[PDB]
């Protein structure tokens, strides 16, 4: 509350670290369904079904242009990638599996880097 602050966590290296995690995800062999925005002209259903499209290239542009106010908002867009994947894909499909794999990969990096 007013004039009563918890001790100041060091956030100065967060931008660098998120970028590292993002490069590690960009270069994973299962990243291919997630590198670019889903083509809303060519995939029937996506536009209407998926309210907030998200992909890695869009996450990289936002990170590079100061569009993430903090590390929580960055984690949200990454999770959103995978939550969208689950909404539109059967678990028993290459893309559905990629999605589960990439989420697991991300959450490990996240915990190891920050908690």
């Amino acid at each position: 509350s007013m004039s009563v602050k918890k001790p100041k966590r060091d956030d100065s290296k967060d931008l660098a670290l998120c970028s590292m995690i993002l490069t590690e995800m960009e270069t994973h062999e299962d990243a291919w369904p997630f590198l670019l925005p889903v083509n809303l002209k060519l995939v029937p259903g996506y536009k209407k079904v998926i309210k907030k499209p998200m992909d890695f290239s869009t996450i990289r542009e936002k990170l590079s242009s100061g569009q993430y106010p903090n590390l929580e908002t960055f984690a949200l867009d990454v999770r959103l990638v995978f939550d969208n994947c689950e909404t539109f894909n059967e678990d028993d499909s290459d893309i559905g599996r990629a999605g589960h794999n990439m989420r697991k990969y991300f959450e490990k990096k996240w915990t190891d880097t920050f908690k």
